[PDB]
């Protein structure tokens, strides 16, 4: 060691928000092991990096240009504007050529050192791609605006540097359970339930006699299960629980990370059940010592098919993922489980079909994993793929062909899913595995998705204490490879955030619930921000949700408290980048009190609802916002520009307790735009984001909210926000958004008409999807929700996308649901109270 080398490590917990040196909430090797383990892909991977493409992350992507989108381009022209302190002429250029290609295109129309990067951010056009392929250059053409460029230096590489490195039944003891208080309540009766476990498979289980829920009981009792030492599988846990009715669990790998059966004795710290779920599965122990429950334990050990057979086959391959498998299906993949190979989507089901808890089988199972010609072969599908790295599949192998799958994404399709993918970390039996390398590997490789990496990881760390440990070995392994300009950045961004996170706690704790913003408070508050502005706070910071931006020094006059229960802050920041062609504001929310984990999911989704959307040439003009998660009930919510809440819309010279009226929007509207035509504009982009929002929340089941929960954009945007959160109504159309439509009371028009192709078109296009939906939605419960049911609450969206039926019976469906709404109006609205 040095010291030095500590000091380092003194940093790299900083970032990290925990200590990975720390040993003190364990009981065998593997974090330290993984630890160490994972040093051979970083640094490979670091080995590998091209150094001028890691500077400059070029943002780009092998996605066609959507139609729409196509027919806003000239004639194979498009206008770029480069600048160069105080000058800048304009360059027009063919889509289909390069940044490599356009410098010397400039040069020419009146020493190669030079790089076209975006005008604002730390963004480029460099490398070898069509100018239509950077995301910036698809962002400024759907959202009508101009293309600007600063022509300077190439940022040095340099800069980006990393700094140098048995045929016996197997038999659990429960010796007893102690308890430092019970005060639950008096007292009941308690037994321990030993489960050998699989994929949330239970293989084999007993219990205890019970007996008198003290402080301390004793048992002192073998359990001797059905199942073999010999047969135990790679991956399963023991899986104590305490029932009196279940309020303890506790998980003990029994294979280790070693391939070594796990013996002799152990004092597990519980978990608490509070109020199907990813929390129960892990190997992590209770770090509190102090307060909670504790067990102790002792571990001392040719042909060819039939026609109407490959019908049933093919049936049960077509059949949903939440569609149960009887004995009869799985007895039946088994059989024919060569067949079943051939196709690929049968995989889930005949992985599922699966004994894994006999050695024999298992065997089976592995030779004709060395069979992938067809797996190998097929183009990548990830709502497949992701569903072999959820909670149903515990074997490595298994595992490790989901992960095979994902390096033909490309980045841009990484960024889609990471946090999916992240979250499915928590599936992982061991903290080593193919998909923690995948994420580092992809995370090390490209600085967008790295630094996305990092607040997803030290997210999850802040607050997760079943898997902090995990995560945390995960991401110093990335910080380590990361790039010493990285770290500086991400040192920077960590301590604004814990800055702004304590000025957004006092001003709680000053806060009653009075709906009122004293003096006071907007003197602490404001004063804060000074007294802090000014201490203190760095010259510049990255913003995380968007890396491109970079913010100086608070607008403290912009500043507010945001008139609400949990009182949020209102930062707006200075641009720290000179370069910006705007003096346009970034607005930061700070905000503690719900748990934000939900929302960065629900937004994650809608993007790739988006995605999709794209696939068939349909822009439906979400808005999904930043939201990065920061820590237990704490985090920040990009501002959206010219914003409103319906909510505030409807309050105008529409008084308080008085509400509301059919029309107020669209003059509202008007109060907001210039021209008459661009006031068009936005009624299409009305049509357009509303329909966007109506399939989406009634898909992902939240369409029911408050209007002040709903806000619109000057130019026409709708859009929900606060996912916080969530006579029932399956969205928001309410009578202001069919005034705006113009049909009132109930008949019809061409943007009511127009309104109900695009939600049919965007619904019947999410349905193409079905699978990789539900396998997202059902993940996001179990990763990121608290009350939750394996059957009923994710049984939700299969129902929600019409599951089985046609494209007819499924229109019915949602035009129906769009008239369940119209009755109704203001019902659900003035509801409120
Ligand atoms: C009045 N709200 C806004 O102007 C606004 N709100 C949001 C937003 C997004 C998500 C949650 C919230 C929020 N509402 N109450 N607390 N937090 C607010 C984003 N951009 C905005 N421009």
């Amino acid at each position: 060691s040095s010291e030095e080398s500590q000091a380092f490590q003194r940093q790299l917990t900083a970032l990290i928000g925990y200590d990975v040196t720390d040993v003190s909430n364990v009981h065998d090797d593997e974090l330290e092991f993984t630890r160490r383990g994972l040093v051979t892909p970083r640094m490979a991977e670091v080995a590998s990096r091209d150094p001028k493409l890691y500077a400059m992350h070029p943002w780009v992507t092998s996605k066609p240009l959507p139609e729409y989108l196509w027919k806003k381009i000239a004639n194979n022209c498009i206008f770029i504007v480069i600048h160069r302190s105080t000058t800048s002429q304009t360059i027009k250029v063919s889509p289909d050529d390069t940044p490599g290609a356009i410098l010397q295109s400039f040069f020419t129309k009146m020493e190669q050192d030079f790089v076209l990067r975006v005008c604002g951010r730390d963004e480029y056009l460099v490398g070898e791609t069509p100018i239509k392929n950077f995301q910036w250059v698809r962002h400024c053409l759907k959202n009508g605006e101009e293309i600007h460029v600063v022509l300077d230096t190439p940022p040095d590489p340099a800069l980006d540097e990393v700094r140098k490195e048995c045929d016996r039944k197997f038999r659990v003891k429960i010796r007893g359970i102690d308890i430092p208080v019970l005060p639950r309540n008096t007292d009941l009766t308690v037994f321990v339930e030993a489960n050998i476990q699989h994929g949330q498979q239970v293989l084999c289980q007993r219990r205890t006699s019970p007996k008198p829920f003290t402080e301390e009981v004793l048992w002192n009792v073998w359990l001797e299960f059905s199942i073999k030492i010999k047969d135990l599988p790679k991956g399963a846990l023991l899986n104590l629980q305490i029932y009196c009715q279940l309020l303890y669990y506790v998980n003990l790998l029994l294979i280790d990370h070693r391939f070594l059966l796990r013996r002799g004795e152990y004092v597990l710290h519980m978990w608490q059940i509070s109020g199907f779920n990813a929390d129960k599965l892990t190997s992590a122990t209770n770090p509190d010592k102090e307060n909670s429950m504790s067990i102790s334990i002792l571990l001392d050990n040719r042909a060819e098919m039939p026609n109407q057979l490959r019908k049933q086959l093919e049936a049960i391959i077509a059949t949903d993922p939440l569609n149960p498998l009887t004995a009869e299906d799985k007895e039946l993949l088994w059989h024919f489980r060569y067949e079943s190979l051939k196709h690929p989507k049968a995989y889930p089901k005949l992985f599922s079909s699966v004994k894994w808890g006999q050695q024999e089988i298992v065997a089976k199972t592995y030779q004709l994993l060395a069979r992938r010609e067809v797996w190998d072969q097929s183009a990548l599908d990830v709502g497949l793929t992701m569903q072999l790295l959820d909670c149903n599949f515990s074997d490595e192998n298994v595992r490790a062909i989901a992960v095979q799958k994902l390096e033909s994404l490309e980045d841009d399709d990484v960024l889609h899913y990471l946090l999916q993918l992240v979250q499915a970390v928590k599936f992982e039996p061991y903290h080593d595995s193919a998909l923690a390398r995948f994420l580092l590997k992809r995370g090390l490789r490209n600085k967008r998705i790295g630094h996305f990496l990092f607040w997803f990881l030290r997210s999850e760390i802040a607050q997760s204490r079943h898997y902090q440990q995990r995560f945390a070995v995960i991401l110093e392994a990335y910080l380590r490879g990361c790039g010493t300009a990285m770290l500086h950045d991400f040192t920077q961004q960590v301590q604004v955030i814990e800055m702004l996170q304590k000025v957004t706690l006092d001003i709680k704790s000053l806060s009653a619930e009075k709906y009122d913003v004293s003096s006071q408070v907007i003197s602490q508050l404001k004063q804060k921000l000074e007294n802090l502005q000014n201490s203190q706070l760095p010259e510049s910071f990255r913003v995380p949700y968007d890396p491109g931006l970079k913010a100086g020094a608070l607008a403290i006059e912009k500043c507010k408290v945001m008139a609400s229960k949990k009182k949020p802050l209102w930062l707006e920041f200075k641009c720290a980048d000179p370069t910006a062609l705007s003096n346009e504001t970034i607005g930061i929310i700070f905000k503690h009190g719900d748990d934000l984990r939900q929302d960065m999911l629900i937004l994650q989704i809608l993007r790739i609802m988006e995605s999709i959307w794209e696939t068939e040439s349909l822009d439906l003009c979400l808005l999904p916002y930043g939201c990065i998660s920061t820590g237990d009930k704490i985090g920040m919510i990009e501002i959206v520009k010219d914003a409103t809440t319906i909510a505030k819309i409807q309050q105008s010279t529409v008084g308080n307790t008085g509400a509301f009226k059919d029309e107020v929007l669209n003059h509202w509207l008007k109060e907001k735009s210039p021209t008459e035509e661009k006031f068009q504009a936005a009624v299409e982009r009305f049509v357009y984001s509303c329909a966007g929002y109506c399939v989406a929340t009634f898909v992902l089941g939240i369409g029911d909210r408050h209007n002040d929960n709903i806000m619109i954009t000057e130019t026409g945007n709708l859009f929900h926000i606060d996912f916080g959160h969530i006579e029932r109504v399956p969205f928001v159309l309410t009578p202001d958004f069919l005034f705006v439509m113009g049909t009132s009371g109930k008949k019809t028009s061409p943007h009511f008409q127009k309104f109900q192709d695009i939600c049919v078109k965007a619904y019947l296009a999410l349905r193409h999807h079905t699978n990789l939906l539900i396998i997202l939605f059902s993940m996001m419960l179990m990763t990121g929700m608290p009350q939750l049911t394996s059957k009923e609450d994710i049984e939700y969206i299969r129902d929600a996308l019409t599951v089985g039926k046609n494209e007819e019976d499924a229109k019915k469906y949602f035009l129906d649901q769009i008239e369940v709404c119209r009755d109704k109006g203001w019902t659900v609205q003035f509801n409120w109270f």
